[PDB]
């Protein structure tokens, strides 16, 4: 097993996956690492099993159809994994905790949003459809763009959104286009 957390790339108190060489801090894994369960399999392994049980799940899909899906266990898992993939980028630190807004020439967004709030939302089963989760995620980056305006710091929002969108297209097998 790896000696660093797969998500934050730091050492510490790690839990090791029994079916692959990854390890995680307790609260870096999503969902949080389960108390007992031996063996334990991490979210990467659980996502791989879904694909292996239903190979046709990887054929291309329309984004509009994916968003209307109800949050049954498998879609819940996919959204957990997608969130995890955003936390895996170190630039996610900017979007993790609750932001505040006091900048000359800007006003704060009407509906603030941040990764830990989406984390809690998923944990408390507050989304009924994929759409709810995807709208909150995209809102994080859109609030950022709008607030920081022409400051170069806007680019951090573009960068983290690109990681989200790539991972969304992969995990949910969105049909490739030009
Ligand atoms: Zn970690
Ligand atoms: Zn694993
Ligand atoms: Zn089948």
């Amino acid at each position: 097993n790896s000696n660093i957390c797969e998500v934050c790339n730091k050492w510490g108190r790690l839990f090791c996956c029994d079916t692959c060489p990854r390890s995680f801090h307790e609260h870096c894994h999503i969902p949080s690492v389960e108390a007992n369960k031996n063996p334990w399999s991490c979210i990467f392994c659980r996502i791989k099993t879904i694909q292996e049980r239903c190979p046709e799940s990887q054929s291309g899909h329309q984004e509009s159809e994916v968003l209307m899906r109800q949050m049954l266990p498998e879609e819940q898992l996919k959204c957990e994994f997608l969130l995890l993939k955003v936390y895996c980028d170190s630039k996610s630190c900017f979007f993790a905790s609750e932001p505040y807004y006091n900048r000359e020439g800007s006003q704060g967004p009407q509906k603030p949003m941040w990764l830990n709030k989406v984390k809690t939302s998923l944990n408390e089963q507050m989304y009924t459809r994929v759409e709810g989760f995807v709208q909150d995620m995209r809102l994080i980056f859109h609030n950022h763009k709008e607030f920081y305006r022409e400051d170069k710091f806007t680019r951090l929002g573009i960068q983290v959104q690109d990681i989200f969108e790539k991972n969304f297209r992969n995990i949910f097998a969105i049909q490739e286009t030009s």
